[PDB]
């Protein structure tokens, strides 16, 4: 793994060079397109992208897992559901399957630790069944963290060698908002009050419940802000693991990776933590509903695209924006030129 | 005129709680697709659509046609900008061909009032070789205004027979920044200082020119802000009318319509006034970077899905939100139900 952190390529600025006077040359006033021209350029920049803002495959990676704080009575769904999903995952009849589908991307679902039997067709990489009660003590080892990380990071990049150039990344898994509480409380030094949120429908009166968890978890686990896996590992899941796993994956690649919500938006402050040269290829898709969403996306200096207030998680945000990235690389190559216009601005 | 404005349908309640009762037991926490399950029960409202949120074929209006007032030296794109680029969307090499291309939309281009020869392969609706000069007097005569919103209203509504389903509306003009601003501030009351934005790059040190300029149209014309037509007619454009033109053929229509950006707001401001009618039809897009989009946007009660910074017009803003309701169309249809997998929530 150690390896894997160190390999992580910097941006190229020359491509990002030579894609900022591309786009300045356009038919239509400098600027003007604004963050769709920010995209381009960040995109330029990433090595497995090939010196140029282009989309090939795109896939979303669904991690999928069962917490044991499930069991202290922070979520309204029943823990099944994350079984019952994960297999509808297989059938295309879910939120992220029917955007990924309207965005022309494929669905992985990956079981990193769902509480049931396993299920056929789904990709398995479960480390046990759910992940431990964080409120009483760690979610999983040091150890498995690591090794879930370097495994979801290998496949990940693997994908790139198929064709794949964009990812999208997801979580299913019932009480999760729970773990992602923490984490975000502990990475951004905000009190659990400030982040934690309804998650899929608790009932306002269950929140002071929800909150009460999220501080034993931090008080009971100690975990070092300063060390990611440590973090993750401690009040964390598998989920969540296995999404800064394909962050990690996919900047090892050069590759660009679409942030889903606020599952997501924890997994990265995760990732940035263990490895800063990760940032320059996440791309934010939508702006959670989720009460801690803001702080969590001040932290990584991340301004959504979507303004939705989604809150189902899948991945659905992150497929709902890959047809900004393929926007941004049309804008790029198919834009006629001022010049060959005889068009001259101040 | 007075017929179409009669004839525009409410909304269907009926269709919108069939469609409402259907988002609901969907596979997904209640309400968590937000914005995405508002858009899709605001869209099975409409007759046109046939009691079902749905998209058929897609096409952008881009309005063009040149301003008196241009010479007031409150724009620094040269004139001829309008004339070449109108042409240049019939190669589709724009910014709005470009987007539009990727959504599966057509463009129509129509020149309202460019002040050049005709150009070939444009719809022909012109009015007159770009409009008065609103520093000195009114943009048109009254009668002028009330035949070009009538002709573009059926222009609209008979796309429709040709299975067109849902509009983007788009605008290409040299210096109309300045007449959406004037209208912005009458129709708002806010004053002209906090809605005249930058347009296409003008250097900060003749902002206060512009705003100026805003205030002796409104100051020398008295446009009545209770009749938007009298306003239309006075401070607005040819580009502007038939923008507006085209929200009230949807509506008249029973069909969407996607704003874009600041241009846009100032025409849907109007047909608001003219026919409040029109409103459930409208379908924002993106957060124009104009200065006044704030306050337009307010008075609208509108709040845009897209926040790209983007300032470009051409309808671009309009076509780049086309994937999202068709989002909402394949949410709608597409998805699974919770009864079908057993799943009951609280
Ligand atoms: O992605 C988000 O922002 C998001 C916000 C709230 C809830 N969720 C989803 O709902 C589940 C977590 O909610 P909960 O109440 O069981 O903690 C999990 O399966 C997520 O995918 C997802
Ligand atoms: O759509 C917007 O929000 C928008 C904001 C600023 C400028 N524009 C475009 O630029 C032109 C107006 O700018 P200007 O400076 O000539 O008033 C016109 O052709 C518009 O399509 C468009
Ligand atoms: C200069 C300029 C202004 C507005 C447009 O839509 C396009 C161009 C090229
Ligand atoms: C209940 C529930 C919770 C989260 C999902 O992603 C989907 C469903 C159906």
């Amino acid at each position: 793994l150690h390896a894997l952190l160190r390999d992580i390529p910097a941006p190229d600025a020359e491509a990002m060079a030579r894609t900022q006077q591309h786009i300045d040359g356009l038919l239509k006033p400098p600027g003007s397109l604004g963050r769709l021209e920010t995209l381009a350029v960040q995109l330029a920049g990433m090595p497995g992208l090939n010196g140029t803002p282009q989309v090939g495959e795109k896939a979303v990676l669904v991690m999928c897992a069962d917490h044991g704080v499930w069991d202290e009575g922070v979520a309204v769904s029943p823990k099944i559901v994350t079984a019952i999903q994960a297999a509808n995952m297989t059938r295309g009849t879910t939120g992220v399957c029917v955007l990924a589908a309207q965005a022309g991307a494929k669905v992985h679902v990956i079981d990193v630790g769902i509480d049931a039997e396993p299920i056929p067709g789904v990709v398995n990489m479960r480390v046990a069944r759910g992940c431990g009660n964080i409120a009483v003590g760690p979610a999983m080892s040091r150890l498995q963290a690591e090794a879930l990380l370097l495994e979801v990071s290998r496949y990940t990049c693997d994908l790139a060698q198929r064709g794949v150039t964009l990812f999208g990344v997801g979580e299913l898994g019932m009480a999760n908002t729970t773990p992602a509480a923490a984490m975000v409380s502990v990475f951004t030094g905000s009190d659990a009050k400030e982040v934690v949120g309804i998650g899929a429908n608790l009932p306002p009166s269950r929140i002071d419940n929800k909150v009460d968890v999220v501080r034993r978890a931090i008080a009971i686990n100690q975990p070092n802000p300063r060390d990611g896996i440590d973090v993750l590992s401690k009040v964390g899941g598998f989920d969540l693991v296995g999404m800064t796993g394909v962050m990690l994956g996919a900047a090892r690649c050069g590759l660009p990776v679409l942030l889903d919500g606020f599952l997501s938006y924890s997994a990265a402050l995760a990732a940035c933590q263990i490895a800063p040269a990760v940032r320059p290829y996440l791309i934010p898709s939508h702006f959670s509903a989720e009460k801690g969403a803001r702080i969590a996306l001040a932290h990584l200096s991340m301004e959504p695209y979507l303004h939705m207030a989604m809150r189902l998680g899948e991945g659905s945000g992150a497929a709902l924006a890959m047809p900004i990235v393929e926007a941004a690389c049309a804008m790029f190559h198919n834009m006629g030129e001022l010049a060959a216009s005889n068009i001259v601005l101040p």
